[PDB]
């Protein structure tokens, strides 16, 4: 090993750790973050011996979805998906779900958190409707971003030596490729209320189990915590230590402000968030932590009491601290 690969094994030493340092480990790979996450993760949970995924298969699948990012766009690209990854990892770690889900549950999980975002335009849904664009007519305005993600995830298993779930049964891959399929749909953000308003339903009739595990019939059940837990590290940068969080809001608003001037140079009304002759990046935190992102997290933490209170506190103060730059 080099010098530069031990560093970098040092940090991938906290892979199981909230607020791992993504951004260095970007650098110290190489730009191949989401390749060397995703193995650290499949070695640590032991998914290559369970499915019998060659070593090989995988580390040639996940350069080729890690190539389908685009190393041009400022927020969605490999980071963000490595960042989601390493997220969801922790997330079902948590000790209120021990036990819980199947390894074909968690690596659908992780799959899904992998390819969540791949092939990202940096623009948004409404952008892609509203300029009539392939996408949009591909698939009739409707989680047009989350669909194609999902097509380009499973159709790169396809090429040479990169389908790493040869050898599932077909069972197995029916079930997960659904379940797949869920999550990532999950991810859009015009799902979010009804998903939130499912889990704080499902958080006041939560039924434990002798040990005090959380305790999911049916797949109605399992999908919809496995849903909101990708959808939580997907919106998880606000509750990161603040060195993390403020990098994660300066490339956010990098992209929302490239995007802007698209419909600049189109003639079109400048979206929210996107105009940067008249932004206000610290606000528009405050108010999408308040909104949304702590409407989640709170409900979240009400589901796994008290596993993530830290995660919430993080989250609070890092609010505190936006909010104290405005006045
Ligand atoms: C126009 O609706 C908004 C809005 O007012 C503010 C928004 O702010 C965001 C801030 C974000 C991120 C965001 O995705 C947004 C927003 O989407 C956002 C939106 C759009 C919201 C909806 C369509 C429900 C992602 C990462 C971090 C770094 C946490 O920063
Ligand atoms: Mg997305
Ligand atoms: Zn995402």
């Amino acid at each position: 090993k080099t010098e530069q690969e031990d560093v970098l094994a040092k940090e991938l030493e906290d892979v199981n750790k909230w607020g791992l340092h993504v951004f260095r480990i970007a650098e110290l790979s190489g730009n191949r973050p989401l390749t060397v996450i995703m193995h650290t993760i499949f070695q640590e949970r032991d998914l290559l011996k369970t499915f019998k995924i060659p070593v090989d298969t995988l580390i040639t699948y996940l350069m080729t979805l890690e190539d389908h990012y685009h190393a041009d766009v400022a927020y969605h690209n490999n980071i963000h998906a490595a960042d989601v990854v390493q997220s969801t990892h922790v997330l079902l770690s948590t000790p209120a779900l021990e036990a819980v889900f199947t390894d074909l549950e968690i690596l659908a999980a992780i799959f899904a958190s992998a390819i969540h975002d791949v092939d990202h335009p940096g623009v948004s849904n409404q952008f892609l409707i509203n300029t009539n664009s392939e996408l949009a007519l591909m698939y009739n305005d409707s989680s047009v971003l989350e669909n194609h993600h999902l097509a380009v995830g499973f159709k790169l298993l396809q090429e040479e030596n990169c389908d790493i779930f040869q050898n599932l049964t077909k069972k197995q891959r029916q079930s997960l490729r659904k379940m797949v399929i869920d999550i990532v749909l999950a991810t859009d953000m015009s799902k979010h209320m009804n998903l939130l308003a499912d889990l704080k339903t499902m958080v006041e009739t939560k039924k434990v189990t002798s040990s005090g595990v959380l305790l999911l019939d049916n797949y109605s059940d399992r999908i919809q915590v496995l849903q909101n837990m990708v959808h939580c590290a997907d919106l998880s940068n606000p509750t990161k230590p603040l060195q993390l969080y403020r990098q994660w809001t300066d490339r956010i608003m990098e992209e929302f402000f490239r995007q802007g001037d698209r419909e600049r140079e189109r003639g079109m009304e400048i979206s929210p968030m996107c105009d940067k002759h008249n932004a206000s990046v610290e606000k528009s935190q405050v108010g999408f932590i308040d909104y949304i992102v702590h409407p989640l997290w709170e409900t979240w933490a009400d589901l796994v009491h008290p596993d993530a209170q830290d995660i919430l506190d993080t989250l609070e103060d890092n609010r505190e601290w936006y909010q104290s730059t405005i006045p």
